[PDB]
């Protein structure tokens, strides 16, 4: 062990990190008027409606 | 492991940020008086109206 033939010294690191997310999301309110437009074999109604604004500009 | 010959360090990183949305809305509030023009084959109504106003300018 003499003129330091067996001193030793050593150092080691590691490091990971991961990360991820999402989200969505949507509303609505409203009252509009359709009319039927089909009935169906077992009774079930088809409807349709449009409604048309046109304040001063568009 | 001599001469550093084993020596090692390295970094690594990434991102990533995306997002949206959207929006829209109306209001109306008032009143008026229409005119039935025609009688549908089932007793509805269709009903058409007008009002003009002039107010000092336009």
């Amino acid at each position: 062990f003499g003129n330091s033939r067996a001193d030793m010294e050593a150092s080691g690191g590691n490091s990971f990190n991961g990360k991820g997310g999402a989200n969505a999301s949507n509303t609505f309110s409203g009252t509009l008027t359709v009319t039927v437009d089909q009935v169906l074999a077992n009774g079930n109604l088809h409807v349709v409606g449009e409604k048309q604004i046109a304040i001063n500009q568009g």
